[PDB]
């Protein structure tokens, strides 16, 4: 009794489809450019985020008041349809205790490495601090990397394709908001054994200003 979730298969299509939702965003200058500083040091902001466990309170106030334009910015930014989302991730998305663990010399994920993700992960809810920059099909940005993580975003769900906003944000990307909790479903290697895939459902946000 699964959904089903439209996976882009067409980038012309995709692009004209994000386009699309984009140009009835209506955002305002200053979204558009506290989304163009998200995209500039993402990595520092999501970082952050994440050691401060989603309190911005001691953030410089430059950074606050972006990261409350970016989380207001979601109130304009929904996906109309039911979507799978990639993204891909380093060994350290599981734990530190995976970073120098996940993987074997010919370039395949030890199997004792992915068993522990499992009983770790595996049918879980897990909170993430940051934003979650993903992209409407599985771009060549990842491909090396060697966790897929697909997300199941479900129609009405704040979600914003990003990619015409900001000449840095990601190709074909597509932001989820801070704060988010997701499920996930499965976890199970590629074929060529060079990948974990994560299949996981999204839940959505705590944060919601309004
Ligand atoms: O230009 V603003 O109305 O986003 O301050
Ligand atoms: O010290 V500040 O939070 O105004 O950068």
């Amino acid at each position: 009794y699964s959904n089903t979730y439209q996976e882009f298969t067409n980038i012309d299509q995709a692009k004209a489809w994000g386009n699309a939702q984009y140009k009835k965003y209506g955002l305002s200058k200053s979204e558009k450019e506290a989304i163009v500083s998200y995209t500039k040091s993402a990595s520092e902001i999501n970082g952050k985020l994440r050691q401060n466990k989603g309190v911005i309170n001691g953030f410089p106030s430059n950074l606050i008041k972006q990261v409350e334009l970016l989380d207001k910015s979601f109130n304009k930014m929904k996906t109309p349809e039911n979507i799978m989302l990639f993204r891909g991730d380093d060994p350290a998305y599981l734990g530190t205790e995976f970073q120098n663990t996940l993987l074997n010399s010919n370039g395949t994920i030890n199997k004792t490495a992915f068993e522990k993700a499992k009983a770790k992960f595996l049918n879980k809810d897990r909170l993430e601090y940051g934003y979650i920059s993903t992209s409407l099909m599985n771009v060549s940005q990842f491909a090396g990397r060697p966790i897929i993580t697909k997300f199941k975003v479900a129609k009405g769900s704040k979600a914003g394709y990003i990619d015409p906003i900001s000449a840095f944000a990601g190709q074909l990307e597509m932001l989820l908001p801070r704060h988010s909790t997701y499920h996930i479903d499965d976890m199970r290697l590629s074929s060529d054994g060079k990948q974990i895939i994560i299949t996981a459902t999204m839940m959505g946000t705590a944060i919601n200003p309004k």
